[PDB]
Order: C-alpha cells, then structure tokens, then sequence
C-alpha cells in the first residue's frame, strides 16, 4: 500500500520506485 511516496534523507530513490538505505559504514 502505497509503496512509494515521500522518503527519508539517506534512502537512496531507486529508478523503479521503491526505498533504499544506504549507510555504508
């Protein structure tokens, strides 16, 4: 249910339209 939509900073906007996280430590 509305998978996508407005996201966090530091979860990367996939291309396809989803939600990444990305704290590569």
């Amino acid at each position: 249910e509305n998978f996508s939509g407005g996201c966090v900073a530091g979860y990367m906007r996939t291309p396809d339209g989803r939600c990444k996280p990305t704290f590569y430590q």
